[PDB]
C-alpha cells in the first residue's frame, strides 16, 4: 500500500495506470514543464488541432513502454524481465522528451545552431540533464529504493535508453543493464528499424490532432511481438503475419512527414519564431541557479533556468513593451497578421555532403553572395534570406519470426535532407532576385536544380 | 483568396477571405492562448485545446447551417450577406473569454470585483468592436457586400442578444435584422431550446479531446433541418425522426457535464488558479491604451490590455521572481506537486434559490462564522475555506474545500460546513 | 408490407432492408437457407460453426448495398441509380439460393458421385431457385412497385449470380451495358478475390471458428472507386489500402488451411456423402404435381429442391426402414466418432487436373493399383474414398494513386490448385497398411506427387 | 486403453482440452443429439446470428466447470478436491442440458404444459434421465472405473449436481446430498446455483449468447476464476470472491439484464415460440417417434422414453413443414405463416400483482378464461379461446403477454377488450399499453 497507482484518461490510450513512482516523477516542476511546450512547435499556426504538448505524448510513451516490456516478459519468461526492468523502461519512456525546448524540434534543431554554432546540443542530452535535475531537486532516489530500483545502475540504464552509449571496441557499450538484455534498449528509441513506442505514441497523437487517418494498431503489434536472435543478437521481432500492420504504420509515417512535419508554411513559421528569438536573445533574462541570469540561448547550460524556458517565451516577447525587444516583438506580430516570410524554393544536396548545423548561420550569406549570370536590378542582403535545413530520420529493415520458429529471425535476404529558402522582402522584384540568387547557389553547391516553376 | 484550414473534427474548413481578415488579428489570434476547458487540462491530458480551434469550428458550422437552410428554402431570402454575418458571429462569439475560459468570468472577476457585472459575452462584443477598429475591416466588410451599421449590430446581437432597453413588451427587440429573419438569431446562440452550433462544436471537440464517445451527428441534423412556423414565429425545426439524434446529443451533453465540466479535482484546481490570481492581482501589470497599467482584474475595462491577458498570466506568475508574487507563485507551485485543496463536502440550495456572483466573496466567511450547532474546539479562518459554485442550465451545486490539510483542520472544516448548510437551510451533506 | 426492416447481425450491426428485399426474404425458397450449414460437416469439427447460409446471405446483400451506394455517391458520374443498388442487393441476397444440403459438399462431391453425366453447380441452382422464388410469390409486381424493370433487371440479377447466361469478344452481358461493367464485380469476382461474398463469409467464418480477422471491409468500401484498366471500368483501391489487403489474403489462407481443408472435416463430409449415396434410392422428396424425387434428382425440380436441406441427414439418422440401415449406420459412425481413416494426400502437379465426371472412377483405380510387394489383405473399391479438394488459389488487384484516380498504378500464394486425399473405410491396422500401398502405387501410375 | 487429451477449438473459450472420458460421453447419440436443438429456441427467427445449439454450450460448461474446480483445488489444498471430483464436475457441466427438448425452454416451459398439463416435466429431470440412458446404452461405467471414478456414488454425484437432492427427506438442514459429504458442499454450486445466481452454466451462455446476438459482454469469467475462493459463512462452505472483483460482478448482472430484455424477452421472438408450440400441438396427434422396443410415441410422450427422446429434436419442425399428410396441414400452415412473416398479433402485457405466479398446470386454461371475460363495452366480434394465446414469461417476476391469431382490425380491438377485462377479473396490473 503506502502509495497507489493512478488512472489518467488519455484520448489515444484510454485508461492509463501509473505506478506511484512514475507519479512522483510526474508531479515535479521539471516534468510539468512539458505542459507548456507544444509538440509540433509552429505547426499549431497551420493546423488548428495541433494544440498538444510534450506532456501528453510523454505520458503515452511511458505507458506504451510499460505495455510492451510487460508483454515480452509474459510471453517469454526466459528473458528474466523483472518488475524493476519494467519500471526503468517506463521511466525512460516518460522522460525521453524532458529536454525539449520552446517549440520542440525548432529549438535544438534550428535556434541553438543559429545562436551558438560552436555548441553541439540535442534535446536528448537535455533530457538526460533534466532527468538528473528532476531526481535531485525532488526526492526521487529514495523512492526508487522504496520500490526496488537500484539508483546507480537504474539511473544509468534510464539515461542510456534516452541518449545512447557513452567507442570502437565492438564489445557491449552499455553499463546500465548487461548485453543479455540488449533488447530493452530497443523499446523507447530504436535507430535500426525505427520501431519504438515513442513513434507509436506521436504517430497516433499527431494524427488524432491533425485529422489524419492512422491504421496502425500498436496493441496488435505488441500482442504478436517477441524477442528473437537475429545475427547473434537479441532483437525485438514481429510475427510474419503482422507485415500488413507495419505497412499501415510506415504509410502513417510518410503521411505525417509529408503533410505536417514538412509543411511549407509550418516550417516558415518555425523559422520566423527562430528569427524573433535571435532578435530577443540578448534582452531576455531567465533566472537560474544562484540567481545567475541566463538568456534564451544559454538556459540549456543551467537546468534550473531551463526549467522555465518554454513556449511562454513567445508571449513574453509578443506582450512586451521594452523598446529593446521591439525588433523581436514585431516579427511575432507579423505571424499574427499572417504576413509571413515568402517561399523562394527547395533543393536537396543529392550526391553531395550534407549541411551541418555548425554551418547553418553561414548559409544566408552564401545565398546573397551568389552571382546570377543575369545581373539583377534589386540587390539583397544576407539578412533578407532564410535558409531552412530539414533533416529526416530514416523499405524493411525489420526483424521477423516464423510462427513455428520463434527463436530465430526469418532472414529475408524519402530523402535525408531538404534545403528550402525563404525571403523576408515580399515585393515581386525582390522575390524574383531571391530566386535568381537561390538557383545560382544550388548550382554553386552542386545541389539539385530547384523545380518550383 | 479562399483559405482551407484542416480541422480534426470538421475536416476541411473553407473560409471566406473576409473571415480570414478577421482571423489574422491580435484580438482573434489571442484565443490560441486560452484553454477551452481551463484547468481541466490538469486532469485530462488530452484537453490541450484552446478557444481558437473551437471558434473556427463554430464559424464553419454557422455557415454550413445557414447556407443549407438558404438552399432548401429560398423563400426565406437568406443572402450571402446574412451567411457572412452569421459566420462572423460564430467566429467571434468567444472573443471575450479570459484566462482559463469560464474560470475567469464565473469565479475570478466575481471574487476580485464583486460589484462588477462582467460576462464573457459582453467581453466578446467589446473585443469584436475593438477588433473591427484596430484593423481596417469595416471597408473590407463593405468590399464583400456587408453594410457595417446594420451588420455589425446584427453580429453583436447574435453574440449578446438585444440591447436590453425594451418596454419589457412582446414586441420585436433585435435591431440588426427584421423578425421575418428571426431564425438567424437561433444559429450561434439560442437559450430558447439550447441547441446551437456553439454546443455542436464544443460537444464534438471536447469529446474528441477527452476520449468520450459522441454519436450525435451534426451533419445529419443540418441535412434534415428546416425553418418552420411555431406560434406564428419562424424557428429552426427538425424532422420528427431526427429526435433519435437529439437524444444522442443530450446524453452526450450530460456525459460531458458530469464527467468533465463538474470534475471534483478539476474544479478544485480551478479554484487554486483563481487563488493564485487573486494573490497576484495587486502586483501584475498589463499595459493598455496609452501605456496605462491595468491589473488582471481590471483588464476587462480596456480591450488593449485585455488582448494580452491569457493563460500566459499563469506562467508569468509561476516563472516570476518578485517576492510579492511569492504567495501567488507558491500556489501554482502547489498545483505542480499535486498538493491540492481538500474536498470537504457538497450541497445544493433548495427550491429556486441561486447564489448570485456578487455574493461569492462572502461565502467563505459565512462558513467560518458558522458555529457548529454542537460546540467543539478547533476554530478555522475564512481564508482557510474555498466555496465553489457550479452551474447547470437551471440547477446549482456548492462544494467546499479546505486549504489546510491537517487531519484535524479538515475534520473541523466538515463541521463548519454541515452547520453552514443548516444555517442557510441547504441540503444536509451526505 | 412497405417499410425498411432492421435486422441485427453479429458481424454487421443494424442491417436495414428495403421492403423489396424483405418480400424476397419472407418466402419458403429463401427461408430454406436457415437449414443448410455454411461449412457443411465442419460443424462436426468446429463446435462454433453452427451458422447457416441464411445469415450469410443477408450479410452479402447488405455489403453489396454498402459498396454500390458508396461508389455511386463518391462518383456520381457513374449514373448509379437506386434501381442499380437494389438489383445488386438482390443478387447479393440470392447468390447462394442454389446451395444444397451441407453447401459445397452437395454440388462438389455428392451430385458428381451420384450423377456423373450431369453438370450441376450451386450457381445454376441459385438462378433456378431465384426464378422459382420470383414466380411462387408475387415478386414481379412488387419490383414494379419500387421501380425495377423485371424484364432486364431479373436478367441482371441472374447474370451477377452465374455469369454470362450464355461467342465473340464483345460485351456478353445483357442486363446492363458495358459502361456499368463494374456492377458485375461486387457480388462475385474471379480475376481477384475481392467481392462482398468473400467479405462476409471471411468475417463470419472467423467469428464462428475462433480465428482472428483483421480485414476492415468498411475501410475498403470507403476508399474504393471505379477506375479504368486496359480499357475496362473496374473496382479499384487506394495504394494506401494495400496493408488492409494483406490481412484479407492472410484471412483467406487461414480459413482455407485450417477450416475449409481440415482433414477430419473433409473426412466427415465424405462420410455424409456416403450415407446420401446409400440412401438416394430410398428417400423420397415430393415435388411439383406430387411427383417424387430423390436427393440426387431434386435439383431437377425447384419445388422439391425447396425441401432438400440438411434435414436429410436426420431423416436418415432417425429412420427405421431396413432399406436405409446401410445409410443410417454410416451416420451413426459419425456420432460415435468411428470415422473413415486418413491414408495420404497427393497433388496432380504438372498433370491434367481431375474432373468431376471422373470422381466415381477414383475408388477402383486405387483398388486396382498393383503394389510391388503384395499384401495379405486385399481391398475393394467400396473400401476407398478419393477426396478431390479444389480451390481458387499474389497481387492480381487494381489500384489507384491518389492523384491518378481513374488509372491503375501498373504493376508490370503457397496453395495448390488441386488436392487428392484418400481414406479407407476399413479401420484395422493391417487393412490401413494395405491401403497405403495401394494409394502410393496409384499415385505413381498417375504420376502424382509422391505422398508424404 | 490409455488415450490422449482431445483439443477442440471454441470461439468463446478457445482451445478446450477434454479428458478422454469426457470424449467417450460426448461421442454418443444421446449427446450429439444436442447439436440439433437451438440454444435460444425460436430466437434464431429474430436474431439471424443465433444459430448456436445446446451442444457447443454444453462443451463450454464442462470446460468452465473443470477450470473453476481446478483453480479452487489448486489454491486451496485444504478442500481436498480430487481429480476424480474434477471429472465428476466436468461431466455434470457437460450433461446439465442433456434433457432439453426441441427449441430448448420452449419445450418444457410451454409445449409440455399445454399438451400434458397434469404432467410435471422439467429439462433437469430430462437431463438425469438422458444421462442414465447414455451411460447404459454405451460402455461408460467400465471406462469411468478405468479413469478412477466410482460409478456407484459418482453417478449419483453428477445427477445431484444436475437436478439437486435426488430425494426429499424430513431432515432440516441435515445434509440432503449423498454423492459427496458436507465438507465438499461447494462442489454442488459450480454447475448449477440458485442461492445467488452465479454458475458456470450462466457464464457460458451469457458470453456465447452475446457473441451470437451481437450484444456486448463486459464480464471476464477467468478473472473470477483467478480471484475465486471457498469460504465459510453460517458454518457453510460457499464460493466467494474478492471485494475488488465486485466491479466484475455488476458487469455480469448488466449482461444478465441486457440479454433478458433484448433477446430472451423479445416480443416477436416469444410470439414465434408460441406459434411453433401451436404447430406442435396441432401436430402432436399425427407425428410418430419410434422409441424402446419399437413402441411409437408422440412429441408430448417422447419424454416418457429416453430412447425415442434421443430422436426428438428441432428436426420435428421441418418434419412438419416438409410433410404431405393432410392430417398435418393444420400444423404445416402455421409454420408456413412463420415463413411468410404473417405472425400472431400482439395485444398487451400484464403482470400478476403481488407474489402471484401462474403455475404451468394452468397454462392451458388461460386462453379459455380470457375468452369468457365479459368486456363491459359490448362490441362486435365474439372471440373464442382458440383465437387467443397467453404467453407466460418467467425469469420472482412474471410477464403475461396475450396474442390474437385473428389479425383484422376489428378482432384485434375486440381482443384488447377481452384482455383488459381479464386483467381486471384476475386483479392483474392494468395493461399500460394504450397503443
Ligand atoms: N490565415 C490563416 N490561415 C490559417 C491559420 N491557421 C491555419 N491556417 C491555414 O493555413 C495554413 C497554411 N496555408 C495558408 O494558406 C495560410 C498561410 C498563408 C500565409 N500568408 C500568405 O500570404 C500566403 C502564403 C502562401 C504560401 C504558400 Br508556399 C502557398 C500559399 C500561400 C497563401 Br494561399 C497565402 O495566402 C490562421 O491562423 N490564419
Ligand atoms: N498526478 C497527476 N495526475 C494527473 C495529472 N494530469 C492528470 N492526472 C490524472 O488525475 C486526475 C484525475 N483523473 C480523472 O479524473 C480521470 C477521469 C475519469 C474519472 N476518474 C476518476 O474519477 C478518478 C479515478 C481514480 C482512480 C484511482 Br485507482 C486513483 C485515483 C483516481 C482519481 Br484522482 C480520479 O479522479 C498530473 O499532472 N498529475
Ligand atoms: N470427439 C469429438 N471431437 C470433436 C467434436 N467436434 C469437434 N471435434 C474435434 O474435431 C477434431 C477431430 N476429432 C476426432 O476425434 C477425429 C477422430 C477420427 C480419426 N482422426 C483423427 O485425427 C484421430 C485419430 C486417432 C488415431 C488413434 Br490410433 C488414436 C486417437 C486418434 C484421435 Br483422438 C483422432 O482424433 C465432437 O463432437 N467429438
Ligand atoms: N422479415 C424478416 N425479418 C427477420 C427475419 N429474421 C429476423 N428478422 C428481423 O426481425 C426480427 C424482429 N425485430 C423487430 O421486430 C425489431 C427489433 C427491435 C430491437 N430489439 C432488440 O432487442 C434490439 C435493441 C437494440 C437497441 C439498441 Br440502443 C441498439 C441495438 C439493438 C438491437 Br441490435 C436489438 O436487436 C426473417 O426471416 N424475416
Ligand atoms: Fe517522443
Ligand atoms: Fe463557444
Ligand atoms: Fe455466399
Ligand atoms: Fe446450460
Amino acid at each position: 500500500s503506502m502509495d497507489t497507482m493512478k488512472v489518467i484518461n488519455d484520448p489515444i490510450h484510454g485508461h492509463i495506470e501509473l505506478h506511484p513512482l512514475l507519479v512522483r516523477i510526474i508531479d515535479t516542476p521539471q516534468f510539468q514543464r512539458l505542459r507548456y511546450i507544444k509538440q509540433l512547435g509552429g505547426g499549431y499556426y497551420v493546423f488548428p488541432g495541433a494544440s498538444h504538448n510534450r506532456f501528453e505524448h510523454s505520458l503515452g510513451v511511458g505507458y506504451l513502454a510499460g505495455c510492451l516490456v510487460h508483454a515480452l516478459g509474459e510471453k517469454q519468461p526466459e528473458l528474466q524481465i523483472s518488475e524493476r526492468d519494467v519500471l526503468c523502461v517506463q521511466i525512460a519512456g516518460l522522460c525521453h522528451d524532458l529536454g525539449h525546448g520552446p517549440f520542440s524540434h525548432m529549438f535544438d534543431g534550428r535556434f541553438i545552431p543559429l545562436a551558438r554554432p560552436e555548441v553541439k546540443w540535442t534535446h536528448e542530452q537535455g533530457s538526460v540533464m533534466m532527468f538528473e535535475h528532476l531526481i535531485n531537486s525532488n526526492g526521487i532516489k529514495p523512492v526508487m529504493e522504496q520500490y526496488g530500483l537500484i539508483p546507480e545502475e537504474d539511473i544509468c540504464f534510464i539515461k542510456e535508453q534516452i541518449v545512447g552509449p557513452l567507442v570502437e571496441d565492438s564489445l557491449w557499450p552499455y553499463k546500465g543493464r548487461p548485453e543479455n538484455k540488449s533488447f530493452l534498449y530497443e523499446i523507447v528509441s530504436n535507430k535500426r528499424n525505427g520501431i519504438d513506442v515513442d513513434k507509436w505514441d506521436y504517430f497516433a497523437r499527431d494524427c488524432h490532432h491533425l485529422g489524419i487517418q492512422n491504421n496502425f494498431d500498436y496493441k496488435r503489434f505488441i500482442k504478436f511481438a517477441r524477442v528473437c536472435e537475429v545475427d547473434n543478437e537479441l532483437r525485438i521481432c514481429a510475427r510474419d503475419k503482422e507485415v500488413g500492420n507495419l505497412y499501415d504504420m510506415f504509410h502513417t509515417r510518410n503521411s505525417l512527414h509529408r503533410r505536417a512535419y514538412q509543411h511549407k508554411v509550418g516550417n516558415i513559421i518555425d523559422t520566423m519564431i527562430t528569427d524573433a528569438f535571435l532578435k530577443a536573445d540578448d534582452y531576455i533574462e531567465i533566472t537560474g541557479a544562484g540567481g545567475k541570469k541566463y538568456r534564451i540561448s544559454t538556459a540549456i547550460d543551467d537546468m534550473e533556468a531551463y526549467t522555465k524556458l518554454t513556449d511562454n517565451i513567445f508571449l513574453e516577447i509578443l506582450y512586451s513593451t521594452d523598446p529593446k525587444l521591439k525588433d523581436a516583438r514585431e516579427i511575432l506580430k507579423q505571424i499574427e497578421y499572417r504576413n509571413l516570410f515568402k517561399y523562394v524554393g527547395e533543393t536537396q544536396p543529392t550526391g553531395q555532403i550534407k549541411i551541418k548545423r555548425e554551418d547553418y548561420e553561414s548559409l544566408p550569406k552564401e545565398v546573397a553572395s551568389a552571382k546570377p549570370k543575369v545581373l539583377l536590378d534589386v540587390k539583397l542582403k544576407a539578412e533578407d534570406f532564410i535558409v531552412d535545413v530539414i533533416n529526416m530520420d530514416y523499405i524493411d529493415h525489420v526483424s521477423f519470426y516464423c510462427k513455428t520458429a520463434p527463436n530465430r529471425a526469418i532472414r529475408i535476404t524519402f530523402a535525408e535532407q531538404l534545403i528550402r529558402v525563404y525571403c523576408k522582402k515580399v515585393d515581386r522584384k525582390s522575390l524574383y532576385a531571391a530566386r535568381q540568387y537561390f538557383v545560382q547557389w544550388c548550382a554553386d553547391r552542386n545541389f539539385t536544380k530547384p523545380q518550383d516553376g
